[PDB]
């Protein structure tokens, strides 16, 4: 009876008294927990009975300080000679009682200054500690701030989804001690007065000197003047002097970027290092998304161990000091972005050919940039041939994928236009489908294709006839008046049986197909289909009606399209009036 949980990290003497609860983090930053069990506030084992079944009594705020084994914090009470009365007398008031480790924490000149004076300095401290009303925890998850007993100077207070709760960033280690007089809470760290903002703590610090002139630039100052609850992530000079200098002034002299940059560093509530305790995704004002997490006493940023100081409290909110620049995908080059990333084979090869030049700078274009897979068994070598169709993934305008529609066309550095294929769960350009999210840059968009394009060479008569595997199929097409149909403007899917597939039909269907012209025109008419259909459009099942009038079945499966359970041997072949895929039997 009365069992309350403990849950205590191990190697450690970190412990979370909570409200028994049932959801446990299997791990804290990193390190795996113990949970063991204790009696809860106010109650005592009794020797032969299992549970807790004996209330103690009640006792002042003094002596209560004792029971929760804050035993500093009551020798410092009378050590003024004037609140030990106060704590033992009428009233009703709420104390947050640092812990024992919380005062050995101190630094050596913060403890030397208030013991040295007791009366003046410490005596004003410990009031700022006290509350002259009873606070349950109840009233504390609210995130209000309160009115404390040091010249009416506010606490701010915090709470998050997790249960953890706050004081100045102090965490709350045992809570709801009722007392004669009031009620004893256990923090975990001494706290002091906030009277600072956000801006003033910048203007005061040397290590924010970079800092302070961006935010000036910026005109941000009115905002971290202001009623707020926010946390910012403070570069140093020193995060701002790991970036390369060309880098880092193109940023600075451009408006658009600089606002980018300073808003991926500031987060829409407060968020103190405490609360932190697995990864978290939070969102900027810029608008990408953080991985915030830790590791033992170390707060990680996407798994980088970058806070190298926690906790600087504001009146608007709170700073942590931060090591790296976090420059958003949006603040960056196109070369940037993509350097580091899973196309990055083939952004050296428009270096290689000459075109670095082109994401190097400010200009409105969206890279069409191959995955690294398309290359696993080789790069190919640097020639005219690859120069051109280099040309040819470069897109005038900075677009969006996702506003993209059938009838666009996407004209390329140098003069060609391209066709947009929208499918119901790919989306096409010619040839290549789109393999991920876009990353935006600042002035240019990278799409992630699956694919090297391919740009077509003249209509589908123009690619039969470069071929000698489709000599038989070109006369069997002029033999049935197709020919110039396939010449002209259109959308076709074309099924193209190679001379091999002809050499399957037996003799008594290979010259019933010759003679019969109107029969031969109603066949071929079933093997073309009323739309563009390239492989990566298909997925897992479309039927695609023939000119003929019945469907088609076309397939997806490990990479290989099959129609009518017959395989394609060379896939999405453009043309500038279709489409034309190889298959090796003839269909029926």
């Amino acid at each position: 009876p009365n069992v309350c949980a403990v849950q205590k990290v191990i190697g450690t003497n970190r412990k979370y008294f909570t409200n028994c609860k049932q959801w446990y983090q299997r791990k804290i930053c990193g390190k795996s927990t113990v949970i063991s069990y204790e009696c809860c506030p106010g109650y005592e084992k009794v020797p032969g009975e299992k549970g807790c079944p004996a209330a103690l009594p009640l006792s002042n705020l003094y002596e209560t300080l004792g029971v929760v084994g804050s035993t500093t914090t009551q020798l410092y009470t009378d050590r003024t000679e004037k609140l030990r009365p106060e704590m033992e007398g009428p009233g009703s008031f709420t104390i947050f009682a640092p812990s024992n480790e919380a005062w050995a924490s101190l630094p050596a000149e913060v403890l030397d200054s208030l013991v040295s004076n007791v009366n003046i300095e410490l005596l004003n401290a410990l009031r700022y500690h006290m509350v002259g009303r009873r606070v349950l925890t109840d009233e504390l998850k609210h995130g209000m701030t309160l009115t404390s007993m040091y010249q009416n100077s506010n606490i701010q207070i915090h709470h998050y989804p997790n249960g953890i709760v706050t004081v100045n960033c102090a965490r709350l280690l045992k809570a709801d001690h009722h007392a004669t007089n009031g009620v004893v809470h256990l923090i975990d760290k001494v706290i002091s007065t906030i009277t600072n903002n956000i801006q003033q703590i910048i203007e005061i610090e040397d290590t924010f000197e970079t800092l302070r002139a961006a935010v000036a630039a910026s005109g941000l100052n009115t905002m971290l003047e202001g009623n707020g609850q926010y946390t910012l992530l403070a570069p140093t000079n020193e995060a701002f002097e790991k970036i390369p200098s060309e880098t880092l002034n193109r940023i600075l002299g451009d408006p658009e970027a600089l606002r980018d940059l300073l808003n991926n560093h500031i987060l829409k509530s407060a968020m103190c290092a405490e609360a932190i305790v697995a990864g978290l995704s939070v969102e900027t004002l810029e608008g990408t998304t953080l991985e915030v997490g830790c590791s033992g006493d170390m707060l990680t940023i996407n798994g980088k161990a970058i806070i190298s100081n926690k906790d600087i409290l504001a009146t608007n909110g709170v700073i942590h000091y931060i090591d790296e620049l976090l420059i958003p995908d949006s603040a960056k080059t196109l070369f940037e972005l993509a350097a580091e990333s899973d196309v990055s084979t083939a952004i050296d090869l428009f270096r290689q050919a000459g075109l670095g030049n082109h994401l190097s700078g400010s200009e409105r274009l969206t890279l069409l940039a191959p995955l690294n897979s398309v290359f696993k068994d080789g790069t190919p070598p640097i020639d005219a041939h690859t120069r051109n169709l280099l040309r040819n993934h470069i897109i005038k305008d900075q677009l969006a994928s996702k506003y993209l529609y059938h009838g666009q066309t996407l004209e390329t550095l140098g003069g060609k236009k391209l066709r947009v294929f929208v499918y119901r769960n790919s989306l096409c350009i010619e040839n290549s489908c789109i393999a991920a999210h876009d990353k935006r840059g600042r002035y240019g968009t990278l799409f992630t294709m699956d694919r090297v394009l391919t740009p077509p060479m003249g209509t589908v008569m123009d690619v039969l006839k470069g071929d000698n595997r489709f000599s038989m199929l070109v006369a069997a097409i002029q033999s049935a008046g197709l020919t110039e149909t396939l010449n002209r403007e259109g959308v076709y899917t074309v099924f193209a049986p190679t001379n091999e597939t002809f050499r399957a039909l037996p003799p008594r269907e290979r010259s019933r197909l010759l003679g019969d012209a109107k029969e031969l025109a109603n066949i071929l008419k079933y093997h073309i289909g009323d739309e563009i259909l390239v492989s990566g459009g298909i997925g897992a099942l479309v039927r695609l009606k023939s000119l003929q009038g019945d469907k088609l079945e076309v397939s997806l499966k490990n990479n290989v399209v099959s129609v009518n359970k017959e395989p394609v041997a060379e896939p999405d072949i453009m043309a500038t009036n279709g489409v034309v895929h190889v298959i090796t039997n003839v269909l029926q």
